[PDB]
């Protein structure tokens, strides 16, 4: 099999705009996740040829990963918060829809995502 093209980082057509909250999202929390040992699987789309995961891309058709998420902030392509949340959403759901629960790479997503859920607590209120 192939890969799939990786989502967009940029689309001229989708309304954008800079807002504390998604400078937030970027400057803490994107930073506090991807420094975390547990980022790695997770920094870059997944690659089903070199990890030799052919089913990946039959069950997960909605693909998301942390550095699609930087690329999409450091560019200001959402318009919110919300929309930014929903990229992580995504990708954790993704982890736990394709494996299966106590597998070593969902132990390291569940981590993250209480991570990710703390963060988010101190989500700054919006202009
Ligand atoms: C067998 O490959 C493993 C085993 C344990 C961990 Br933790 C990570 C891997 S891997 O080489 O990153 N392959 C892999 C990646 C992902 C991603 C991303 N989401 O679901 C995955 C499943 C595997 C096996
Ligand atoms: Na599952």
């Amino acid at each position: 099999g192939s890969n799939p093209p990786p989502p967009e980082t940029s689309n001229p057509n989708k309304p954008k705009r800079q807002t504390n909250q998604l400078q937030y999202l970027l400057r803490v929390v994107l930073k506090t996740l991807w420094k975390h040992q547990f980022a790695w699987p997770f920094q870059q789309p997944v690659d089903a040829v070199k990890l030799n995961l052919p089913d990946y891309y039959k069950i997960i058709k909605t693909p998301m990963d942390m550095g699609t998420i930087k690329k999409r902030l450091e560019n200001n392509y959402y318009w919110n918060a919300q929309e930014c949340i929903q990229d992580f959403n995504t990708m954790f759901t993704n982890c736990y829809i394709y494996n299966k629960p106590g597998d070593d790479i969902v132990l390291m997503a569940e981590a993250l995502e209480k991570l990710f859920l703390q963060k988010i607590n101190e989500l700054p209120t919006e202009e």
